[PDB]
């Protein structure tokens, strides 16, 4: 299946999934002296107060902490969206060094990682249904810095051990996803797909200005993950992100100046 793996990464994913050359598809460079500022752009209203975290999971490619978005507890609004978005999983890429994890990279900058709060349009009904639209999904992309620690992070970073390998999972309640957001809500925005197979290119794009900065140790534990289940031979999860897609007939909007 597809992985990150010289014989099965990015470079072969086409094969098995066409949009891969698609035309609008994640990540992306953002040039910060050609992307638009709109000042009609609106603020982003990002209300993760009433979120309900349930549990964590190696899914092989990566970590996920799931929330319960069976109503709108943690929704996204505002910004370059119409319409209301649910907070369904977020997930992190990372790298085995600390320059390169991120997807997005800002001016040809890579960071060490990058975060991935994902949200479903509601007036879909589910989130298989949103994945058959244009507008179905908008991702909250952060970048993540190597410096002190984030004390959001950290709850995150203990569990690690009880889903070391792939299928692991832990039950994961009362985790406040605003410990993880910057000060500024500052963004750029572009409409673009997802970053892993299946691909699809369903997804608005909101990459925020400031990233967060968390520990060396802290990302440290990142890397001690397996891409394989456990009893394979232990394949350390590292990497784990896609180079650069080509922007062509697009454009970044920024909401600063
Ligand atoms: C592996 N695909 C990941 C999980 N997802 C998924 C799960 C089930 C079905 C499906 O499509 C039919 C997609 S997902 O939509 O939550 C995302 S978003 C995303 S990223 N890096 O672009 O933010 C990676 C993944
Ligand atoms: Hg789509
Ligand atoms: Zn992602």
């Amino acid at each position: 299946h597809w992985g990150y793996g010289k014989h099965n990464g990015p470079e072969h994913w086409h094969k098995d999934f066409p949009i891969a050359k698609g035309e609008r598809q994640s990540p992306v460079d953002i040039d910060t002296h050609t992307a638009k500022y709109d000042p009609s752009l609106k603020p982003l209203s990002v209300s993760y107060d009433q979120a309900t975290s349930l549990r964590i999971l190696n899914n092989g490619h990566a970590f996920n902490v799931e929330f319960d978005d069976s109503q709108d507890k943690a929704v996204l609004k505002g910004g370059p969206l119409d319409g209301t978005y649910r907070l369904i999983q977020f997930h992190f890429h990372w790298g085995s060094l600390d320059g390169q994890g991120s997807e997005h990279t800002v001016d040809k900058k890579k960071y060490a990682a990058e975060l991935h709060l994902v949200h479903w349009n509601t007036k879909y009904g589910d989130f298989g249904k949103a994945v058959q639209q244009p507008d179905g999904l908008a991702v909250l992309g952060i970048f993540l810095k190597v410096g002190s620690a984030k004390p959001g992070l950290q709850k995150v970073v203990d569990v690690l051990d009880s889903i070391k390998t792939k299928g692991k999972s832990a039950d994961f309640t009362n985790f406040d996803p605003r410990g993880l957001l910057p000060e500024s809500l500052d963004y750029w925005t572009y409409p673009g797909s997802l970053t892993t197979p299946p691909l699809l290119e369903c997804v608005t794009w909101i990459v925020l200005k400031e990233p967060i900065s968390v520990s060396s140790e802290q990302v440290l534990k990142f890397r001690k993950l397996n891409f394989n289940g456990e009893g394979e031979p232990e394949e350390l999860m590292v990497d784990n992100w896609r180079p650069a897609q080509p922007l062509k007939n697009r454009q970044i909007k920024a909401s600063f100046k």
